[PDB]
């Protein structure tokens, strides 16, 4: 049934072995949990392995590869409501939704993640300060619990807690067999969007609180980490939202939903030229254009500061520019309003994604920006982490002990274990 395998987050780091069940077959899951109920070092539910860190992995334990399990059970456009497997990826989900005139209501970096991982991590996208994050669009799921019973688990009424703590749990809380999402009505399977470049981080700061923010449902930015002030943290903003019919050209009006280096660079020329090409109104792109604007020896980071607390902010992004750790690909966003999940990551403020090529002293590093970013009252990403402390996360996240409590009603037997939950002590 089960094959040892060795798994890495998406990061290729911090490997271990465990037995990976990869089934279709949901009652011999039911039974598996089961028997490791009976019985040790417990289970994790694994999706697409796009998590950077180490929470899809349990060493010496069982892994229960959820992709198999990824049956659409239906689609309706009338309530706007998707019955899906958890093993749904949103790829899948997205190309099935679009003849209904339906919007996945959040997407991430990449569509490669399965609607468990969604949930277990509550992602978040470019939508976050109009939509939240993904989490808020659940309106209903099926959580296979440590006493191998199917508990059916909505936002509101009884059962709220549980499902609030699952919302974010990477997995600790057991396995989302299956959840009916709520979707974005659509007509249009393209965008509007609106481009600036701001020429310092004082201007990106400026540009996103002056209220234009609110004439946009999705919104990000491309971050200048490297450069010294003035340059420092100027940015490529992209704005907009999903168009209607009317606002299509011609061409694209009969098929509105269907988805199919020089030597000037570095002076006052391409200065030019990329503040040109950067601004921009009313420009109509598809979802690859707009959203995906695109491995081995990296360390991503993500973190986000609360909004008030911008002087602090600045301070965080000049310490990254003067450690001689450089990050060329950086994602700035601010996030709107939190949920009620206690281990959601967003939080109302400045968030930003690093990369920093792996090297002498960045371990080190990390730690510090660690302590300021908690400091600062902010937070990391599980998601995107492998290398937190748990003093430094409990700090960060001060709902944990709230949440963990919520785990040990549903799990006194300590059936669900990951990598992640021993290393940041919530099993
Ligand atoms: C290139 C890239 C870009 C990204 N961009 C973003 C972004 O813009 N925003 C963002 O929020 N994230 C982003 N991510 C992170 C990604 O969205 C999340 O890590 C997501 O959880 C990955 O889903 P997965 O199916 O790969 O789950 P995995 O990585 O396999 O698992 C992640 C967690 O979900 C749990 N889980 C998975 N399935 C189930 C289940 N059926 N039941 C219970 N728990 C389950 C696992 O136990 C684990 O704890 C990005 C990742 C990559 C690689």
């Amino acid at each position: 049934t089960t094959t040892a395998t060795r798994l890495t987050g998406w990061g290729r780091t911090a490997p271990s072995v465990a037995n990976v069940l990869r089934t279709p077959d949901a009652e011999m899951i039911v039974k598996a949990v089961a028997r490791v109920a009976e019985s040790g070092r417990g289970a994790i539910a694994r999706g697409l392995g796009r998590s950077y860190g180490d929470n899809a992995q349990n060493g010496g334990g069982l892994v229960i590869d959820m992709t198999p399990l990824n049956t659409i059970h239906s689609i309706d456009a009338d309530t706007k409501l998707v019955d899906i497997d958890a093993g749904v990826n949103l790829d899948q989900l997205m190309k099935a939704a679009l003849p209904f005139g339906l919007w996945v209501p959040v997407l991430p970096g990449t569509r490669q993640v399965t609607v468990g991982g969604a949930i277990a991590c509550d992602i978040h996208g470019k939508n976050h300060h109009s939509a939240g994050s993904f989490g808020n669009h659940v309106r209903s799921m099926d959580l296979l619990t440590a006493d191998g019973e199917i508990r059916h688990l909505t936002p509101t009424g009884e059962d709220a807690e549980l499902f609030w703590a699952t919302v974010g749990g990477n997995g600790l809380t057991g396995i989302i067999m299956r959840a009916t999402i709520e979707m974005t009505p659509t007509s249009t399977a393209y965008f509007i969007a609106d481009g600036d470049v701001t020429a310092s981080l004082d201007e990106t700061i400026a540009l996103h609180s002056d209220g234009s923010e609110a004439r946009y449902t999705y919104s990000s930015a491309w971050f200048d980490a490297i450069s010294a002030p003035p340059k420092l943290g100027r940015a490529a903003v992209s704005r907009g939202r999903l168009a209607t019919v009317e606002q299509l050209p011609a061409k694209l009006r009969s098929e509105p939903l269907k988805f199919d280096a020089n030597k000037y660079t570095f002076g006052p020329i391409g200065e030019l030229w990329y503040r040109k090409s950067g601004t921009y109104r009313g420009k109509v792109q598809n979802l690859t254009q707009f959203y995906h604007p695109l491995p081995a020896g990296f360390l991503q980071y993500q973190f986000v500061i609360p909004t008030e607390a911008v002087d602090e902010f600045k301070k965080i992004i000049g310490v990254i520019q003067a450690s001689g750790h450089y990050s060329f690909l950086n994602v700035f966003k601010l996030f709107g309003p939190r949920n009620q999940a206690p281990l959601s990551f967003p939080i109302p403020g400045w968030n930003i994604c690093v990369d920093f090529p792996i090297k002498d002293g960045l371990g080190k590093f990390v730690s510090e920006l660690d302590r300021r970013v908690l400091e600062f009252g902010g937070r990391l990403y599980t998601a995107k982490d492998s290398r937190t402390t748990a003093e430094t996360f409990h700090a960060m996240y001060p709902r944990v002990d709230e949440w963990i409590s919520v785990r040990r009603k549903v799990d006194p037997l300590r059936v669900f274990a990951s990598d992640m939950a021993r290393r940041l002590e919530l099993l």
